[PDB]
């Protein structure tokens, strides 16, 4: 009489102030109910993080890599003034970095789209997925700037000539890139293109940079036709490179659905259009097996400051809630589990649902009809939001 | 009698545009101005015939008259060469004019109230304007690559470290950008912004690119501080940097009306929001006397395949109207002449009047109700469009 579905292995990592409130939520009321895990917890809150010397956030990313699936709930990154807030020993490094460092791979940045909330561009109606992938000084006056190779292998220096600056002075830079890098970036690419069933498209800037962006598309090119390009034929999908100019145009022109890799913020656009709670952030490893998803936004402390004083708050949880069906959809894919895999399809588009039967959190409304126009009735609290999904995945699940 | 609107140097161009271009002559400038008209024909044929002479004359006459106003150009490619059996692949016209007169090139969109805009906050223009290479290689396999700075008067050589590749090979670049070419952007940035009466920003990365971005940020504040800040203040605006990052956020919640200097595009976007025909392009030089106005949008080749078909075609004269009355504005600037000022702001008015009236062009009426949903009688073709601003000129022009 469990009724419940056998999810498998994932390593699920709590946080810091509102986002670890609704994270505990969406556990009780959308997954737990419904879903029995091989659950590896990790807390990565700070006071916790504090405690064991930031040791808790290395376990978590061995855990991540050895067991292939990670969920992450929003941290706080310490600054000079949580050191004072929390007493902390020293001013640890944020836990998403070490994570990045330790696993590697790509991030890869999806909105989630509902009919009756407003697009920058109308016209897109499925999701968009970007992903993406130096030494400066001051020249005081006249002189000649040169960048120079020295082989390894001590054979001949190669010298280029950047500038010969013959009146007055200005600035140089020089940028690199690894093959490494470049090939790890398009096996990233790639993998994400198969794993959602959509087409990929790389962009650079290969008609100005012919040799430093041409090795881009070179590496795309290479590692397609030669491991990827039957398997996407397969799904009826393809890859194909675009220059920035054109690509922009065509996205701008186009409906959504299909992966951007980028070669080049996402966030400030997200920040200025105030649809931070709408966009979820997966890390995807070149390895195709190994995945670390989470909510672009951080812990939302202007809420949590609001929730500390016992005042009503209206957080939006759907880009946490997105994270655990990412996640989920990937363990399914790994483990061949159709239940499991119908199960978190179901959670994204009951979360669609609801929005688009018109209840959502406050900043939805104001999305809608701007901030000063909202009222309490045009909106829901945190917790009345995350119960109304809790009755319709119960109907939806029923069916 | 016509106003006198002095010494204007006109440059025609090819295929859609050029067509487009006669009719704004005939029916909304020669009926009520009269100008010393300095005509060169950019035409492909024409820059075929004199080897490019026509298109270096065109430059020089800019420098002198300080007005120019230029139709879009075919770009020779391999498809033009075997197209029009041309003699050799020849420079793009604007690149040869950009070369000898130089400048900061701005865009600005035309905004009527009756069409969507990317951001519905944006109810003024925004104006952005970009600075203007690079030597890149393949790095074969591992060693050191290193940027040395060799001084001219033989002072000691400095040696930075760009990378060690230890593991495999890669690629490497090296950007410069001299002092003259920022302040030049920061002057022409600095004119633009008092010539509208419009705040000034620059966005930079100067927290990752401390010493190269650092630099515009330092010549720009310099510049301002000693020769425009009282000048700014008169008109009851301001110049601030900000970071990209903050710059975007800023924007977007912004209703517009400022000027945006960029250093890191603006036709990719309208073209992706099919607002190409209401956008133009003007190359403000740092003197502040030339100028070269022209539509942000090419030739409009595929409109013009039907229209030699004998098919009807509604291509958007607005942004190649507007390169006239920006010309025309400057002109009547720099000559005090407040008739030509009139005239020209009263066309931009008839302009976006036409369109808010319900009058518009098929990419407009798209724009407002989306492609597949426009019907024939949503909007008017190339001619009709031309015939209605016409008749609205005459009605504007006879109430004043
Ligand atoms: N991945 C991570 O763990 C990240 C870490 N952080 C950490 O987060 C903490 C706080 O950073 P802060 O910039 O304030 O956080 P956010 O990135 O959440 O931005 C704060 C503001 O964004 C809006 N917002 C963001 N998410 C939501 C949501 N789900 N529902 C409604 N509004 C939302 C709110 O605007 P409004 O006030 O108008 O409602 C809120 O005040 C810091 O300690 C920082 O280090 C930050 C970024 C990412
Ligand atoms: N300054 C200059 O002189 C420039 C020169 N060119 C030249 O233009 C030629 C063609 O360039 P192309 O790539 O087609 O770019 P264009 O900008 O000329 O046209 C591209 C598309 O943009 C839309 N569009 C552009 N202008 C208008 C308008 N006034 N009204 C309505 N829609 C418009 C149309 O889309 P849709 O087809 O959907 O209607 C058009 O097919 C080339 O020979 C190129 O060298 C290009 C750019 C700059
Ligand atoms: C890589 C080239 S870039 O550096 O110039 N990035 C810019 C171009 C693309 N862009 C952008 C596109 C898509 C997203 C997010 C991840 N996906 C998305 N899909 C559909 C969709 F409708 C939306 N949004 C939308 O329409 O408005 C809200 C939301 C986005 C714009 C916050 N997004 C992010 C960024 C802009 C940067
Ligand atoms: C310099 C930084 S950048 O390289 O990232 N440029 C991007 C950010 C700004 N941006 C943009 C803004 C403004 C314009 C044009 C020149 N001006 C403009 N003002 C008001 C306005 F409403 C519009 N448009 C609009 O809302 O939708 C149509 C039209 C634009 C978007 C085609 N434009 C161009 C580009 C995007 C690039």
């Amino acid at each position: 009489m469990s009724k419940k579905i056998s999810g498998g292995s994932v390593v699920e990592m709590q946080g810091d102030e509102m986002t670890r409130i609704i994270w505990e939520l969406i556990k009780e009321k959308l997954i737990f109910p419904y879903v029995e895990l091989d659950l590896h917890s990790y807390d990565l809150g700070i006071e916790n993080r504090d405690a064991t010397n930031d040791q808790v956030t290395k376990d978590a990313a061995e855990a991540i890599k050895k067991h292939n699936v990670g969920v992450k709930c929003a941290t706080i990154t310490p600054d000079e003034k949580r050191v004072e807030e929390f007493k902390l020993k020293q001013m640890w490094k944020s836990p998403n970095g070490t994570i990045r460092n330790i696993l590697g791979g790509t991030v890869f940045r999806e909105a989630i789209i509902c009919k009756n909330i407003p697009r920058l561009v109308s016209g897109w109606v499925k999701p968009i997925i970007i992903g993406h992938h130096a030494t400066d000084f001051v020249v005081p006056g006249p002189g000649k700037v040169e960048i120079t190779y020295t082989p390894s292998d001590g054979t001949q220096k190669v010298t280029y000539l950047v500038h010969n600056f013959e009146e007055g002075g200005g600035v140089a830079m020089g940028m690199y890139n690894q093959d490494k890098s470049i090939e790890d970036f398009a096996h990233s690419s790639f993998q994400m293109a198969l794993s959602k069933g959509w087409p990929l498209y790389l962009s650079t800037k290969n008609t100005i940079l012919k040799k430093y962006d041409g090795r881009f598309k070179d590496i795309f090119q290479e590692i397609y036709d030669k491991q990827y390009k039957s398997q996407f034929e397969a799904q009826k999908i393809w890859y194909e490179h675009r220059l920035i100019d054109d690509m922009v145009a065509q996205a701008m022109k186009s409906e959504g659905g299909f992966i951007w890799a980028c070669k080049n913020q996402s966030d400030s656009v997200a920040q200025g259009y105030g649809s931070l709670g709408m966009m979820t952030s997966v890390l995807v490893c070149p390895d195709g097996k190994t995945v670390e998803a989470e909510a672009a936004h951080g812990t939302v402390t202007r809420h949590y400051r609001m929730y500390q004083k016992g005042q009503e708050t209206s957080t939006n949880p759907i880009a946490s809630i997105f994270a655990w069906t990412r996640g989920l959809a990937h363990r399914a894919k790994l483990d061949n589990n159709k239940e499991l895999a119908f199960f978190a399809n179901a959670l994204e588009e009951v979360s669609i649902e609801t929005i688009e039967a018109g209840f959502m959190t406050k900043d939805l409304a104001a999305c809608i009809k701007g901030l000063p126009n909202v009222q309490r009735s045009d909106y829901l609290n945190t917790f009345e939001f995350m119960d109304k999904l809790g009755e319709n995945l119960k109907i939806k699940l029923a069916q």
